[PDB]
């Protein structure tokens, strides 16, 4: 059992005490962080600074987002008259103005298409096209300050304003749906694939939070009215809710209570499951469907939870420092390998949770990466028991692994490492891995194969 490893810890010395915004790259490689020190800096997955920058204004960052190509970071500050696109690789500034000297209130990039929406306090929505860097204004969609916004995989912008109005805009700036009359203020916009038996339904459901008290549901298929899912007074005001699996909702509340409901309309009205986690207060919660874990933060600790049987995973519980305060934001990678923590006092933490290890097999012999710094070869000759593993040291972490009768091949992008046991003949005593030859290629290593006396390397166009 590999416990949660605190790989990197950063304090308010470089982040700033307050509500910190951290953004994952879509390839789950580089992690951008900015809090109250106005410093936006990107770290590697293990916590090494790569590119650092400082904003011109002293306003707190209210919006930080990676673009679709993971090349530009969009940053909007507290009531700023402009916003900044920062090329991380080029480390280059470009400032986009807000028309009529409007105060910045919301920004969000289309996670699949090159469209960036900026909403101001006047209700005007500006659509920024990156391929031509052109602005399309839309006035009158919202009559008050825009409060919440989100994007879908299809790239449909959902925006909820103070006038209890939800509006959806497409890529061509076409409004998908008229002004929706909802009971109370919508917030925490999210796009969900609703639980339907027919498995040909696209992800189009809009799930939001009403007045920080209820959960609002909206669907497109049959033009059904938005539904106000009400929660018990013991729950109180909602802290947050997360969507997991094929359309299910898990929500946390102020008294350490958590509720699990199925997004199916026939089963949404009644709470399917309820559980008590904390007794004083709750900080936040987040889900990961690939690694199948629910992380609920409270009282400066992280509780890991199962979602099928809902067993409390005590093994992966994390004890956060007290000075961090109530946790404000929490997110894994898209694959769920590494988890990033931002709290109300500017603290930033990185923990190792899943990191699945690669396995490749030759005849009756398999390989297990185990820790990233080494690779253990595993013998499965006998039945019901496993022979002794043999550890081989590594410096670079490959994404491809291949096993032969004697050699072991470890391949990362355009780099190949080879290892051998003893020197041909009969193995007998097994020796440590030897760096026989470091191989480099002009192209990427698509696939690696190794019989015994020869080896084959694949590149995007040539073997």
């Amino acid at each position: 059992m590999a416990s949660s490893k605190k790989v990197f810890e950063f304090k308010d010395d470089l982040n700033g005490s307050g509500k910190v915004l951290f953004s994952w790259s879509q390839d789950c490689s580089y992690i951008a962080v900015c809090g109250q020190s106005k410093v936006v800096y990107v770290l590697d997955k293990r916590g090494r600074k790569l590119k650092e920058t400082v904003l011109k204004s002293k306003n707190k960052v209210i919006g930080l987002e990676w673009d679709k190509d993971q090349e530009f970071l969009a940053i909007l500050q507290e009531n700023s008259t402009c916003f900044l696109l920062w090329n991380v690789f080029q480390n280059s500034f470009e400032q986009q103005d807000l028309e009529e000297k409007s105060k910045g209130s919301f920004i969000k990039w289309s996670k699949t298409h090159p469209v960036l929406v900026i909403g101001t306090e006047k209700g005007i929505l500006y659509f920024y096209n990156k391929k031509t860097q052109k602005k399309i204004p839309t006035m009158g969609k919202h009559s008050k300050k825009i409060t919440t916004g989100d994007w879908n995989d299809e790239g449909l912008l959902i925006t909820g304003s103070e006038e209890k109005v939800l509006t959806v805009s497409s890529h061509n700036s076409d409004s998908k749906g008229e002004s929706i009359t909802v009971q109370h203020e919508p917030s925490n916009l999210q796009w969900a694939r609703q639980k339907t038996d027919d498995r040909d339904s696209s992800q189009r459901t809009i799930t939001a939070i009403l007045s920080n008290k209820s959960i609002l549901m909206y669907d497109l298929n049959t033009k059904k009215q938005p539904l106000e899912l009400v929660y018990e007074p013991k729950y109180g005001k909602i802290v947050d809710y997360q969507l997991f699996g094929d359309g299910y909702i898990v929500t946390g509340f102020t008294e350490g209570y958590v509720a699990h409901v199925s997004s199916h309309l026939y089963e949404l009205r009644d709470e399917i499951q309820s559980k008590r986690i904390f007794q004083s207060s709750l900080d936040a919660l987040c889900t990961n469907d690939i690694i199948y874990k629910l992380a609920v933060a409270g009282e400066n600790q992280i509780h890991i939870y199962n979602l099928g049987t809902w067993e409390e995973v005590k093994s992966q519980r994390i004890e956060l420092p007290k000075a961090a305060g109530n946790v404000t934001k929490m997110q894994w990678a898209n694959n769920g390998q590494l988890l990033v923590v931002a709290t109300a006092n500017g603290h930033l933490y990185g923990y190792l949770t899943s990191i699945p290890f690669l396995t490749s097999t030759y005849g009756s012999i398999v390989s297990v990466l185990s820790s990233f710094t080494e690779v253990s070869i595993v013998d499965t000759s006998r039945i019901n028991q496993i022979q002794n593993v043999s550890s081989i040291n590594l410096e670079t972490e490959p994404g491809f692994l291949s096993l032969g009768l004697y050699h072991l091949a470890a391949g990362i992008n355009n780099n190949v490492w080879y290892y051998l046991w003893l020197d041909q003949k009969r193995n007998g005593i097994i020796k440590g891995g030897e760096m026989i030859q470091k191989r480099d290629y002009l192209g990427s290593v698509k696939d690696i194969r190794l019989n015994e006396f020869w080896a084959a390397v694949l590149t995007d166009g040539k073997c």
